[PDB]
C-alpha cells in the first residue's frame, strides 16, 4: 500500500491503461480517387462509350437545299475490372484474448491499404492484372495529337525545367488542356516533385509561384507514385480527371475467415475489386522533362 | 497435447480399436445308459 | 499481436487468512464509554 514505483510494496496494482482504438502509421490517401468518376459496377467489365468527334453545323441558307452533315464516330473503352486480394494470418488465441476488436481493425487496415494500393495502379500500373494507369498510355506531343494517346509539352532541358525561361512549362501545359477541361482541372504530382516546384524563385530570391496546396489556382495531388524529375520521366500531370478517368469498383470489402487452412490461425481472406484507365484521352496533360 | 500458441498444429493420434470375439462354444454330456439298467431300476435314471 | 492482451487482474484481491479465534466469544464484553472500567470483587465470603 506503500508507494507506487517500486513493485512490492504496491507497484503491482497500478494497470497501465491502454488506447481506446488501436492506432497506427497515417500513410497517404490522396489517391486520385477522390477526383476521377467512380462507378458502381456488379460486372466483370465496364464498357464507356466517348464521343472522339463531333458534327457538323450547316449555317443553312435560304434556298440552298441543305445535304448531310457529320455524326460523331464512337469509342468504346473496356474497363478491365480486376481484383486486389490481401490475406493476412491472425491466430486463434489473439482473436479469442486481444480485447480490441482486431477484425474490424484488420477490415479498417485491408480497406487503407487497398485505397493506397489501388493509387499506384490508378498513375503508372500496366495491364497485367492490375488497372493501367494513365502514366502507360502511349504519350505523343501535343500538337500531333491523336485521340489513341496522351498528349505532352517538353521543358527544355533533359534533367530539369528550362534555363532562361523556367515555369512556363507549367503555363503553356495548363493553356495546352483545352478551355472546358480547365473549370475543374487538377495538377498531379509527387512530393518530391513539388517541393522542387515551390523552390523555384526568381531572379531576386523571392519564389515566383505565389492546405489544399493549390498551384496557379488549380488544385494540386500530391500522389505518392508518379516518378520525379528524371531524365525522361513524366513528373507532372494535368487535366480534368473526373472526365478523363474513370474508375470502376465495387464500394465494399469482402472479408472470409478461414479456420481450416492454417490451422490454429484465423488466416482471413480480404478482396475487393476495382478497375479503370483514362476515358478521354483530352483531359489529361503531361510534362516531359526531354526536348 | 496444449498447443505452442505458435505451431504447425499436426494430427494427434486415434483411439485403435479392436474386436474381441466372444466365439460362443458348445458344452455337451453323453451318458451312454444301458437299456436294461434303465427300465429294471426302481429309481428314474432316465430323469436321474 | 502480443502486445495488445491485457490480463485480467482478479476484482477482489485477496489475502492470506489468518484464525479469527479471539477469545472474545468466550470472554465477557464491557462497553465501556471511560478511560477505565472497574470490577467489584469479594475475595471472601460471610459467617453463620
Amino acid at each position: 500500500a506503500l508507494n507506487s514505483a517500486v513493485a512490492a510494496e504496491g507497484g503491482y496494482l497500478v494497470d497501465p491503461q491502454t488506447s481506446e482504438t488501436i492506432r497506427g502509421v497515417l500513410r497517404s490517401t490522396a489517391s486520385l480517387r477522390q477526383i476521377a468518376s467512380v462507378v458502381n459496377v456488379e460486372a466483370t467489365s465496364f464498357d464507356v462509350l466517348v464521343d472522339k468527334t463531333d458534327m457538323g453545323s450547316g449555317w443553312a441558307s435560304e434556298t440552298a437545299a441543305l445535304s448531310e452533315t457529320a455524326t460523331p464516330q464512337i469509342d468504346r473503352i473496356t474497363i478491365p475490372l480486376h481484383e486486389l486480394a490481401a490475406m493476412p494470418k491472425a491466430s486463434q488465441r489473439l482473436l479469442d484474448d486481444s480485447a480490441f476488436d482486431i477484425e474490424t481493425w484488420l477490415a479498417n487496415r485491408i480497406a487503407d491499404k487497398f485505397a493506397r494500393a489501388e493509387a499506384a495502379a490508378f498513375i503508372s500500373g500496366d495491364g497485367v492484372d492490375k488497372p493501367t494507369g494513365f502514366l502507360t498510355k502511349t504519350k505523343v506531343a501535343n500538337g500531333a495529337w491523336a485521340w489513341g494517346s496522351l498528349g505532352y509539352v517538353a521543358t527544355g532541358a533533359a534533367g530539369d525545367f528550362a534555363a532562361v525561361n523556367a515555369s512556363d512549362a507549367v503555363v503553356d501545359l495548363v493553356y495546352a488542356l483545352g478551355a472546358e477541361y480547365r473549370a475543374n482541372a487538377s495538377f498531379v504530382m509527387n512530393s518530391k516533385t513539388a517541393g522542387a516546384v515551390r523552390k523555384m524563385k526568381d531572379a531576386d530570391g523571392r519564389f515566383l509561384w505565389a492546405e489544399p496546396a493549390r498551384l496557379m489556382g488549380y488544385p494540386v495531388l500530391i500522389a505518392e507514385d508518379m516518378p520525379d524529375i528524371a531524365a525522361n520521366a513524366y513528373a507532372i500531370a494535368f487535366g480534368d480527371f473526373g472526365n478523363g478517368y474513370t474508375i470502376a469498383e465495387r464500394p465494399d470489402l469482402r472479408v472470409l475467415r478461414d479456420p481450416f487452412s492454417a490451422k490454429p490461425h484465423v488466416l482471413f481472406y480480404a478482396s475487393k475489386r476495382v478497375g479503370g484507365d483514362v476515358s478521354d484521352f483530352a483531359a489529361i496533360k503531361l510534362l516531359k522533362f526531354a526536348a
